[PDB]
């Protein structure tokens, strides 16, 4: 059988609605605008979108 | 269940009416005019508009 | 609630009647005449007008 | 309140009777005659007039 | 399904009655007259018409 | 077999009716008119058409 | 004989119909249009074609 | 005489048809397209060819 | 075999009855009359005829 | 012997009846008429003919 | 004596009838027509000829 | 006397007819045509000639 | 002695009976008639003669 | 004394009867006729003569 | 006294009759004709003369 | 008193007539002509003069 | 209370009449003329003025 | 009080009659004539005058 | 006092009777005739006179 195996709730800690998933997404926003202002090209504002989908489709592979 | 999960008020710190959202928007204005004067083309004054909408529609994805 | 949230007076520093808003407008004038003399076409003298309105209608979005 | 806000005398430096306003107007004269002699059409001598009024009505917007 | 998908109101920001659609059309007018006066041929005054229709029939392709 | 293979819905995120496909097409419009006004030649207004078809026939190759 | 030799299904992970081959092709599309709009020359829209064939004829060399 | 000398099958592990020779070639493909998209010059797609021949003519020197 | 090869409907987009073929012919009319009025010689009104036949016999070479 | 040598079908992709050979010929038509209308001299309509023959006699040198 | 000296078949890989010699010649054709259409002068169509002879008389110096 | 002094055949490895002298010359050809196509000026095709003579007159200084 | 020195057949490529010498002479004819029709003076039809002799007596200086 | 000093035969490579001196003279011919046809003035056909003498009297200064 | 001071023969290596002084002068010739053909103005053929005298009167300052 | 103070002859090593002062001046000549040929403007040939005087009036400050 | 708080005379070291304020202003002059001569546009001579006022109004904020 | 404050004689080094003020003025002369000869317009000879006055009225601000 | 202050003889190097003042005047002559022949208007032959006086009255300001 499995040991240490536990709980999982660790998943709920890092999961969909979380504190860490909430700060990791807000940093993408705030330094996304930063690296935009210093440059002014737009692929970087789109760089926020790839974090939205990545975390979303990423978290479903945890199970 | 969730841990560390907290408060959120961190959202209120970086949210709609905030100090950091107030300075990140005012820098777009002041270096927007800068890179305009050194060049004098207008897509850059419009570069302020894309920060208005980006932060606005961005903050609603935090939840 | 909000943290760091402060004062604002930072707004009064960069606001309507300010030192930085006073120098950023005077540079538009002095390099506006410059790029005019080296060329002598008039859309550039009008380039001062777009800084007048931009800062004016820009500062009202800070709030 | 305001910070950095200062003095203004910076205005007196770039203002009506100044050193920089005195040289920026004298360059209009000397390269105005230049681009006239190489061509000999008169709208360019009139190009000095638009610098007279522009700086005059421009400086009053600083305040 | 779709993510990030949002709102749209971004469309209302750049749409038919807007601030940016209002300034992008007024620049066509003011530099249209400019490039007319320096030349005096009329296809350029007609250059304003092609911006009227282009934005109009353009915005309907957004959906 | 395949791993990581997933979902696809990533396709629905960047697909036909999307948020990113909606902004990438609206930028073609707004800087299309820009580079038109500064020049006034028409192949550039047609530059919007090639983005319409390119994204359309492009997205069908994703599968 | 061979060791570690395995499975292959790793091939099916990166192969013809895949998740990674699906995202690597969609990035060519979205930054292809980007570098087009900022420039407006067409060899770049054709830059999508060379990724179609390259991955296609590339994957057949894996075996 | 020779000691430790063994088997060789280690050669079959890293040889022509292998697992490691299969992944080392597939990385050339996937980061070849990457460094292409971020740049769009073609010598890099040809960078896959030099890995094909190098491993091929390289493995024959093992003996 | 062929890749990327597609659809064609791109042909229907630029083909006989189209939007772009409709605007490219109407510009010949409107600037044809222009360059006529400023001059008043008639080979230019005939310049519309050569666009009629050119697009007609041109489109049949696409296949 | 030869390596990487492949398929060719790459030839069929860029060959006689193709998608890229179909768009590269249709651009000659549409910007041929453009540079004609802005000028109205006819060697440019003949510029379409030299693309017909060039691609035709060019493709036969690929082999 | 010589080491590493090998095979040559590397020559057959890059030689007369090859895959890389087939793509390097087809790019000359497709961007030759490109830089022609954007300009319409003919020395560039002749630019394909100098690649024909250069590779031909070049490959004979390999030995 | 001399030590380590050996053989030379290392000279035969890098000498006139060699594998490395064969690949170092073929790269000059293939990236010579590359940097030609992206530009179309001819001093670069002549850049192959200076590698022919340089290696030739260079190798004779080894002794 | 000489290096790179080759073949010549490059001479036969650009020589008397050639493909490039055949197209360079036919362009003189077709744009000779063009610039004649738009003007109707005859020194230009004679402009074809000077290309006949120039290439003829020119090619003999190659050796 | 002198080092590296060599051979000269490098002189024979670029000298009187050479491959590079043969192509550098044939380009003068072929783009000489080009820039003639697009213009039809004759000093340019004479531009071939100045290359004949220049290379001739130039090569004698090498020694 | 002096150290390292040597020989000079380094002077004879780069001096009047040398290998490097022979190639540095022949490059002036071959790219002199190049930049002439692409332009056809004559100050550039005279650009060879200034290299003749410069190296001549330059080398005498070495001592 | 002074220690380590020595000899000077180090001065004679780097002084007026030296080996290092002889090579540092000859490099100015040889890369002076280089950067001239690639450009053909003359301030650079004069760049040799400023090294003549600089070393001359420089060495007298050593004492 | 305050510690380390000292003297100030550090202010007198970097203050109005100082050694460092005297060299920092003289460098603006000497490299101001430099970047002027290499270019010859005049906003740079005015670059000395902005250092005059900046240090002046800057030093008053130290207190 | 002040420290490091010194001497000034640094002023006498860069002052009115100096070595560096003597070379910085002579470069304006020699590259002034250069950029004149390559162009032949006269505002540039006047560019020497603005260095005369600038250094003169500049040095008086050092104190 | 002054440092670095030297000699002047640098003045004698660039002064009235000099090598550099001798070549800078002879270039005015030789490219003066050039730009005359290609045009045949006479203000340019007079362009030599303005170099005579400019260097003459210029050198007297060095002191
Ligand atoms: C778990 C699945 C992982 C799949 C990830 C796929 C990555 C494959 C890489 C493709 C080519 C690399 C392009 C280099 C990047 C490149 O060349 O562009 C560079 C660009 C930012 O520009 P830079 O500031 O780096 O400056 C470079 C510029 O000069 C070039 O325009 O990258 C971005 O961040 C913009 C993103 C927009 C592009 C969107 C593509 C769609 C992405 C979707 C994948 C979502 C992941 C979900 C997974 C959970
Ligand atoms: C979260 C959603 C993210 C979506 C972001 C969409 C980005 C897709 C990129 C499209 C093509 C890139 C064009 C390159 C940019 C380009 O070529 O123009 C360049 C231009 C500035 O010009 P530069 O100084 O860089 O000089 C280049 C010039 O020579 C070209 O005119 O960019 C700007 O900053 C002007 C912005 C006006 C254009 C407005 C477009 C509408 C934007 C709306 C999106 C709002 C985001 C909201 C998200 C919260
Ligand atoms: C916050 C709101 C942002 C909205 C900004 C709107 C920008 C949209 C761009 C429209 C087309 C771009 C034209 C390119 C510019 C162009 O083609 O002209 C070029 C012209 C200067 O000429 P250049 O020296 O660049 O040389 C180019 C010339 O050859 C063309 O005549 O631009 C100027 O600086 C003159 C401005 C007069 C035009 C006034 C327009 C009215 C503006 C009002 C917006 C005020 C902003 C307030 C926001 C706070
Ligand atoms: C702060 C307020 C800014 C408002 C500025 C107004 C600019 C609007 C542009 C109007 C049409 C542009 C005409 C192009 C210019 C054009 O086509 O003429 C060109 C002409 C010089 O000729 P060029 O050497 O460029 O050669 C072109 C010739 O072939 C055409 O005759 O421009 C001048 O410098 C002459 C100025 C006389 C014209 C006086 C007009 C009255 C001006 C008053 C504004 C004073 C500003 C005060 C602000 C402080
Ligand atoms: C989304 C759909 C895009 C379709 C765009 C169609 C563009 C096809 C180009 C046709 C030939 C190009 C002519 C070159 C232009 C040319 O030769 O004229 C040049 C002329 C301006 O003259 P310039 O100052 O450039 O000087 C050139 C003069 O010497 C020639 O008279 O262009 C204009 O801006 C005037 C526009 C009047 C012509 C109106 C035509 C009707 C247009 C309707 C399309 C509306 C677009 C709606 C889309 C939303
Ligand atoms: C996926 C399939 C990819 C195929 C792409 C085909 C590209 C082949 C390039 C042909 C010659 C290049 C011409 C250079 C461009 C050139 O010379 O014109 C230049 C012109 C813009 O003018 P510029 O501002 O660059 O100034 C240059 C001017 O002086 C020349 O008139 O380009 C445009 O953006 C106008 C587009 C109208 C032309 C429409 C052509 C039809 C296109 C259809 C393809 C749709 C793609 C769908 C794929 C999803
Ligand atoms: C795809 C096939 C391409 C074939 C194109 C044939 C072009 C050969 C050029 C012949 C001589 C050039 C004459 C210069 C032009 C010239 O000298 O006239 C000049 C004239 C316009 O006059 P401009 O305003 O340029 O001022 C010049 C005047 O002073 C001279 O009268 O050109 C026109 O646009 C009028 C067209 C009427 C002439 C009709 C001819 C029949 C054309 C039929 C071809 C249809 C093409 C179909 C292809 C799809
Ligand atoms: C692979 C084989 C390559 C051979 C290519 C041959 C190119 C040799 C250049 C000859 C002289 C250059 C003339 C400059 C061009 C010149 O002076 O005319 C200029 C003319 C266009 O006029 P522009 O708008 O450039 O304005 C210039 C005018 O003022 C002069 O009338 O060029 C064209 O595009 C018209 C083409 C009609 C001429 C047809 C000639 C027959 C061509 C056949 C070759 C087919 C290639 C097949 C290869 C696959
Ligand atoms: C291995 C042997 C290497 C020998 C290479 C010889 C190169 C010597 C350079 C001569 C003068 C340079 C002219 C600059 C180029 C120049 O001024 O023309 C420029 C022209 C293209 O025009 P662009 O678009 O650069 O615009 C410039 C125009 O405004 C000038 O018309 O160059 C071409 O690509 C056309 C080629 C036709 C000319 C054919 C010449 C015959 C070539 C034969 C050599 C074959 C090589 C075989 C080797 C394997
Ligand atoms: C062992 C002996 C070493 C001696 C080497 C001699 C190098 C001296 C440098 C002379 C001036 C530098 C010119 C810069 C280069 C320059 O300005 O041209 C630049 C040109 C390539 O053009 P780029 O693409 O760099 O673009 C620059 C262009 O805009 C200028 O046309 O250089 C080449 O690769 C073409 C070579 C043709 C020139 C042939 C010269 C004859 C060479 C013979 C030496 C053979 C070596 C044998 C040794 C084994
Ligand atoms: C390799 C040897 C090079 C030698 C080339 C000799 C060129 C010397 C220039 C003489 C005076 C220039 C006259 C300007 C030209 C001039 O004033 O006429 C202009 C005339 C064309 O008229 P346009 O359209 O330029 O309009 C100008 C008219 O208004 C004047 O009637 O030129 C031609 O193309 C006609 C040619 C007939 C003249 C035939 C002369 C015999 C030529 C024989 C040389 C054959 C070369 C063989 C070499 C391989
Ligand atoms: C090594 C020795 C170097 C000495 C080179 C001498 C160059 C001195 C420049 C004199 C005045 C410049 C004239 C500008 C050129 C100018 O104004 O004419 C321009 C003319 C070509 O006309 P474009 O197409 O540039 O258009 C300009 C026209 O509108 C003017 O008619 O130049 C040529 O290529 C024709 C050459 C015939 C002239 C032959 C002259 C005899 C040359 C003999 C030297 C042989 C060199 C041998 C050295 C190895
Ligand atoms: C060691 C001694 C150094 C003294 C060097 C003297 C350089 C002083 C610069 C004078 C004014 C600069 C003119 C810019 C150059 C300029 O405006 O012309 C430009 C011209 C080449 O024309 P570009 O292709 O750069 O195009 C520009 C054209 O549009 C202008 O006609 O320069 C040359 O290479 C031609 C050389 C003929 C001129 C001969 C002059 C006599 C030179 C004698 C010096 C020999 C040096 C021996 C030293 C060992």
């Amino acid at each position: 059988d499995l040991l240490a195996g536990g709980k999982d709730d660790v998943k709920a800690t890092f999961g969909a609605d979380s504190f860490v998933m909430m700060c990791i997404i807000i940093a993408e926003l705030i330094v996304g605008v930063a690296m935009y202002i210093r440059t002014k090209n737009l692929l970087i504002l789109l760089g926020l979108v790839v974090v939205i989908v990545f975390t979303t489709v990423g978290l479903t592979f945890i199970k």
